[PDB]
């Protein structure tokens, strides 16, 4: 099936909006991890493919996703990066886990309607 950028954006943006609605949970995910301001030079060594809410939002806005599982994969890459890098006791780790809860709840009827 041919997935038009405008179609994917209309159907998938509400699932990302749900993630953005999460306070305090989305706050560290709204913008790309800055290893310079954070003082974590080992970040890009561990995280080969950084992902965040603004990058996923930009990819939807710019027609970078050709098919819906690519969007789902980037949302999971964002979750997997935070769980990989951060300690189990951190805010970011517990916050990531809450975003995973929300995403799972939102994405299912959406993926069921697209194919
Ligand atoms: C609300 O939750 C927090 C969590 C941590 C901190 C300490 C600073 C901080 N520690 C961060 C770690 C990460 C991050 C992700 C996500 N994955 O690996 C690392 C590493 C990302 C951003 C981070 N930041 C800035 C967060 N601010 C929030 C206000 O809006 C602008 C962004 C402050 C607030």
């Amino acid at each position: 099936k041919i997935f038009k950028p405008e179609e994917l954006r209309q159907a998938l943006m509400p699932t990302l909006e749900a993630l953005y609605r999460q306070d305090p949970e989305s706050l560290p995910f709204r913008q790309p991890v800055d290893p310079q301001l954070l003082g974590i030079p080992d970040y890009f060594d561990i995280v080969k493919n950084p992902m965040d809410l603004s990058t996923i939002k930009r990819k939807l806005d710019t027609g970078q996703y050709q098919e819906p599982w690519q969007y789902v994969d980037d949302v999971w890459l964002m979750f997997n990066n935070a769980w990989l890098y951060n300690r189990k006791t951190s805010r970011v780790y517990k916050f990531c886990s809450k975003l995973a809860e929300v995403f799972e709840q939102e994405i299912d009827p959406v993926m069921q309607s697209l194919g």
